């Protein structure tokens, strides 16, 4: 089933949870899914261990519980994998296949001198995506926080869906909205919990596949990739103004193939976007 872990275990591993930067001589790889993320190795294996950090407690344990029931349940080529967890204490763990080729938005952003992604890896990491989140919403998730960052890239660059066991059933209401302000649907930003909030997310990260450009940069003109998008539809621009340049096999078709599903997926109105399914054969016939 899973590997149960002590929480002694993960300490060894993982230098005492050195929470300095791997770059600067740590552990921590990041911050998100309510904890820290570091790396171990354990066993001749390297591993992530997210270390749960306390909204408050109580709810804690039930949430930890709940991303644990979740993951038993989802195991799929594009999700990641949870390997095991630790509960004893005050202190919660959980435990996960290492992913080394890090995050897309830290590779289209070649953080720390990485390569260029080129357009036909691109191509295959958005069809992996999509398989995930298909596997999801076939599966009555709704992950709620799409975004580059929170898709990892595996020694193959095959593309792995992180960060879920917030991952709802499958329109309800929320008074703790959750997601990343720059990739969410406006219906998910009042509030509203719907698998088609994720497919708008999606389109965002299409975007930034296209233009190598993060959703929000701030000394930038727009600060969102969104607006950009507006741009395109009023604005006598074009996507192949906004084309990565950072790459030398982006044909004009399939840019064009792959801007047509962002801007399907980009609808205001929910109703309109296409599911995860047609999503899915757009991008198989893109290549």
């Amino acid at each position: 089933r899973f590997h149960s872990f002590s929480f002694y275990e993960l300490k060894n591993v993982t230098n005492n949870f050195d929470e300095r930067p791997i770059s600067v001589g740590g552990n921590k790889m990041g911050e998100g899914g309510f904890g820290v993320v570091y790396k171990g190795y354990v066993n001749n294996t390297t591993v992530a261990v997210k270390k749960l950090a306390a909204i408050t407690t109580e709810e804690l344990k039930q949430q930890f519980d709940q991303e644990i029931k979740v993951m038993a349940k989802c195991q799929h080529e594009n999700l990641v994998e949870l390997l095991g967890f630790s509960s004893d204490g005050d202190d919660l763990c959980l435990v996960y296949v290492y992913m080394p080729n890090g995050s897309l938005l830290d590779r289209l952003s070649c953080l720390d001198g990485t390569p260029p992604l080129s357009w036909h890896m691109r191509c295959k990491i958005a069809q992996g995506a999509a398989n995930g989140i298909n596997f999801l919403h076939e599966n009555h998730h709704i992950h709620r926080d799409i975004k580059s960052a929170n898709i990892l890239l595996d020694e193959a660059f095959t593309a792995k869906i992180s960060d879920f066991g917030l991952a709802r059933a499958s329109t309800v209401m929320t008074s703790r909205i959750v997601g990343t302000t720059a990739y969410m649907a406006p219906e998910a930003l009042r509030g509203e919990i719907t698998p088609k909030s994720d497919i708008y997310s999606f389109g965002v990260v299409l975007l930034e596949i296209i233009t190598g450009l993060p959703a929000v940069d701030e000394h930038r003109e727009p600060q969102l990739l969104l607006d950009i998008k507006e741009e395109i539809e009023d604005e006598e621009k074009t996507i192949e103004d906004y084309i990565d340049k950072k790459m030398n096999d982006a044909d004009s078709t399939s840019v064009e193939a792959m801007y047509s599903v962002a801007s399907q997926c980009l609808h205001e109105k929910k109703n309109k976007r296409p599911d995860i399914k047609k999503v899915q054969q757009l991008l198989q016939e893109m290549t």
